[PDB]
């Protein structure tokens, strides 16, 4: 089976099968899918919705008309599949007026326009329905030190978002906003470079709980970190607005894989979180068909997307029910991990002794975690080996 | 000259020139030093202070009269000396206890023990004088995912911190915390990997002003982050409440060089940016003499630290004194990125014509940043090429 | 399921089980292995031989009375079980004579000591049936530039592997050399960092017949690079003469887990290679279990690496049977990579009008590779979900 | 300061300060260079040559007419300076066609097309003076494991080089070729990743003395490899034919920066090694002026590459020629690596028996290798603080 159905939440950017594969080194080695044929052809697929950046809709400098235009016919293709607008973006990186960045540009007219820019769209994104207004950075950053001074950049950053929190706000619109972070590219080094550097920033902004973060697997994954461990602390946090799933080979440029390739087992423990977690929000994928792809090489990536994601969530729904791993939970003390400390509180604490004086210490060293029988449980049910 | 005096604020751990030279595939190479001797050789080195773990001084598991007998030679020569000791430590992981954590170890008794450990240090730091104390939790993560539920390690890590937090404050302790981030080694994956995370999790603590971070040059390297921008967010945040110094040779395991090998760039970015936003705190170094060395390369290693420190400030200050990068920096905007992009509000810049419908955005693109000339101007102040 | 055979081929090497867990930062958590328990209990779980260095079998130190003893004794396990000793090594890194080198030391007496050294296994891997003698340099290289000029040392290295080339060649014996690359750790830079660079030196010796690699899966993914081509290019070469199966979850620290953990992919496309070029060697498993596991665990670690081989072997096997991959294979064109690009020569190439001048570039740009189609059938495959 | 004169051989491609600024997320920022301009403010700023990929002389699609027009106007230019072309390449990964690759595309006649693209433009390299011929196979590889098999692919490759291998020998031609490893982007994997696995690719090829590499600093940066080993090995086998010189800060996308940037320690030894080496070839810089530039910043960054290399060489000349660092030398016994081993052979060796059964371990042990003061000397050379 593993069919997706519009319950199932998964959505696509029209970038990412809209991708024409021009990359550093080489052109476009396919033509541009009109927006609507996308629409038309996810819905197909079993696709809840899609996502856009403003200039992935309209082109950049379209006239007021051509505008309403291609807002009509997109308007018109949602209507007709019944297909969902649960996100949008802004373009600030492709045209060369970007190239130091759009909200910590040196250059103030930039940043003006940049605000702007983001704000034309928050309009557009609140009447298709959106809720959740993505903000990647992507060249807020630098290649050398003296270039950007980062206090600073931050100020204006700050100032950015607290702008942008009051316009929705004076407007009563129903859109929070999602930081997107990510270490490098196509900066040397870009701001808020992962989770943990976007959560802190936005526990300094006016209005915090207008802000969450939308994670990216193949991002976090480009500085070595666990993507899983960085997901459970923005669910911690209650920031998990939105994610946006993918494949990641390694530490390297950033690749964009179909979900489920790159590192498969990190793709398995996001799954058993996301469900286990109860996330409601959408499954997106944000992904690039590999160049060498034809347009029918294009939708069977963006299939085998929502393929792996279903076949890993009846994989670590198994996992979880059996009762021999339920077994195995109770052995390497997960049970434990989840009492308090200390709710009997500091001052009993310290006038136990078998907490320190009359600890075992030894009794306790030589006690196995058992962890490894449990990982081959994991690694068993991955697998279909049980 | 570059010869450092107390001015200078800088100390050594114990477990730095301490360091006998045993890693995972061998042997000490060198004798373990005495507590007293490293105080006496780091003051003839021009050194502020020492830190220590509780077992770089104690021996674990030493009776009530052979800690008291250690606590006392030791303070005899630190009176002798002038030397300071302006921050300690627990060790959580190195007694096979540890093996699965201390504050987040699935066994609930090792977190009440390592709780206890930590607290007994807490007393003696204070009445040394320290003022900082750090936490690195090291063995606190896991190297399979379904050994660690994150989301409750996070509860037992907020609970650890919390009840500390209330022990200093009903001792009225004038002593504040330090976590120390590191993404990975001796566990496969660290939990609070990062500064970024390490500052977010803070915010969720029950007296945040109690606790900021100690950032490690290497430990943020072995993520492939630029370590002078996550101490600019952490100085931006007013939570750098100490830096721990060395080198590292890029995404590998820790190595713990002295400071100035490693980036070297980046060291000179560091400490442009420590002297430039006035930080007050200890210089503090972290590091370990190689093992192919004997005790004269011990403190030869200890000397370059500090002659490293002080070779980068003269050029960094002599950098940012220079007319001609005054001049570089106007022509790059840096004196734009201080301007607030909207003070006149959102109201006003949506009225704006200059900022958008009326901003001419092919002259704006065609800005030349200057950014290569102001860097090359900074590699020659570096290399003393001027 | 998937039961270990002797004709599996599976070793292991004795420090593998009789890790006792101490790292930089920890000591031992389980107590030290008996040799002859360690080949007993190896032949329960199905291994069919073992390996060693010198100083796991004889301590160092042992006079030539207790080296009699502990031969013996061991000799006498396998006698017993019938394991076999396919390989063996020396241990030219733990000892602190080693800290700069064996073959490459700059001095000339630890040089020399290292050869006699590994003389003297030679002698003793012979009698117990070893056919291959592997070489790791963990201590060959340098933290610091001017420490190691690595032309000499090259020329040391050849010079220790020449010397050992004709110490076998006037023995008679049948044992051939396999070198071991790893790109750092314990030393900052390891000399012959990866399977290209040993491949590389090989050809400068003056017998390159006796000498092969024995590269090892996370060392390769330390340095981020793909473990199944870098075997490909050594099968290619006729030099893969042992390998060393272990998991890497990136560019860290070596982690040395178990088989499967880790790039699980990468283990699926390694069991692939390995099982269609009819590798027949040993199937040598050097990993750690966690310092986290008690004995118990680290048999379950154990039998885990085989149990994975076993499953992946099975889904691989499967996916190359299956007539729609077979289908798949030929759409990608892998069929035509096998065939020669000018099997006439050059003057036919050159005379060919089709080849440039009437070559349609466009409608063969246009070709999809399907390559995406053929990636999530192996996906399927190996998820066991077909 | 440090003037570059003609004898310091400094070349530069085309494309290097031709780069418009196109990246995968953003569009061109500057206009496109004319060929004969870049030739004359090359000439103007002291470089001694320039190299180019067909494609960058010849619009792709040009009839022989252009072409003749485009190498007729570029070749007075050179005249006209006096400015040499040291070597050329193919462009064979920007058009469509070699989305899966040039010489190991799995289609058979985009093989053959690639093979009479690279033999035209090896006719045009020999006339221009050309006496190195660069191949960079950017585009060989994959993102998935069964797109290909690698051993074949290697056969491919093999025979590719054999074939231009005979045409230039057919023909008489001086030129020899170099080979350019990469280890990823722009495909997930290239094939011949490393300097050492270009090295051990050419040993199998039928006239391996054709043959050589031709590495990149920060390509095998991006495998975190230390460059300036793998230069010493390349110089060691006799095939360092070729150089690129450029910037990178960490193992991340392809950065590309001037010379001197990202790692500058790592750039330091590497001139010390060229320049002790006596490497006579181009001293050529692969490097892209970073986007945030317009014309003047190209040309600054151009000046800088040069400029570092000329402060970098003197200041490695002076650490070698300082009496106290060959003392320092002397003590680390530098000067006993460069003493055989054993040069009265096997049995010598093991006949002595201060090799082994008199030699003192623990003494040799003890004695320290004082590596960190013949470092810090190094650092103090480099910072100009001696
Ligand atoms: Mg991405
Ligand atoms: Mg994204
Ligand atoms: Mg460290
Ligand atoms: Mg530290
Ligand atoms: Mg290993
Ligand atoms: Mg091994
Ligand atoms: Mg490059
Ligand atoms: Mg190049
Ligand atoms: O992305
Ligand atoms: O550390
Ligand atoms: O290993
Ligand atoms: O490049």
């Amino acid at each position: 089976s593993y069919q997706p159905t519009p319950e199932d939440r998964f959505t696509f950017g029209l970038w990412t099968v809209g991708w024409q594969g021009r990359d550093p080194f080489g052109d476009a080695t396919r033509p541009a899918l009109d927006p609507v044929e996308t629409v038309q052809r996810l819905a197909e697929l079993g696709a809840h919705g899609v996502t856009f950046h403003d200039d992935d809709l309209i082109p950049f400098g379209s006239s007021d008309t051509e505008r309403e235009s291609h807002i009509k016919r997109f308007r018109q293709a949602l209507d007709a599949t019944g297909m969902t607008v649960p996100m949008a973006t802004t373009n600030l990186f492709t045209h060369p007026v970007f190239k130091d960045g759009g909200f910590t540009a040196n250059d103030r007219d930039v940043r003006r326009y940049a605000l702007r820019k983001t704000i034309r769209n928050i309009d557009l994104a609140v009447e298709l329905g959106a809720k959740t207004y993505v903000a990647w950075g992507g060249r807020e950053g630098a290649e050398s030190g003296a270039a950007k001074d980062v206090r600073v950049a931050l100020d204006r950053m700050k100032e950015a978002f607290d702008l942008l929190g009051e316009y929705v706000t004076s407007q009563g619109y129903d859109t929070r906003f999602a930081i997107e972070p990510k270490p490098n590219e196509p900066r040397g080094d870009i701001l808020l470079p992962t989770v943990g550097h976007a959560l802190a920033f936005i526990e300094r902004l006016e209005r915090p709980e207008l802000y969450g973060v939308n994670p990216e697997v193949g991002h976090e994954q480009m500085a070595g970190l666990n993507f899983p461990h960085g997901i459970a602390q923005a669910l911690w946090a209650g920031k998990l607005f939105h994610i946006d799933l993918n494949g990641q080979s390694g530490i390297k440029y950033d690749q964009d894989l179909r979900f489920g390739a790159g590192d498969l087992r990190a793709a398995f423990w996001l799954v058993d979180l996301l469900e286990s977690a109860g996330y409601e929000g959408p499954r997106h994928f944000d992904f690039k068909p590999p160049r060498t792809e034809d347009i029918d090489g294009v939708w069977a990536s963006a299939a085998g997307c929502m393929r792996n994601y279903l076949i890993l969530k009846e994989r670590a729904a198994a996992f979880r029910a059996d009762p021999e791993v339920q077994e195995a939970l109770r052995a390497s003390r997960l049970d434990e991990l989840a009492q308090p400390t200390a709710a009997d509180g500091v001052q009993e604490l310290l006038a136990d002794r078998t907490a320190f004086e009359d600890f075992d210490v030894d009794a306790a060293a030589a006690r196995g975690m058992a962890f490894e029988r449990l990982d081959q449980l994991a690694m068993d049910h991955l697998l279909g080996a049980r």
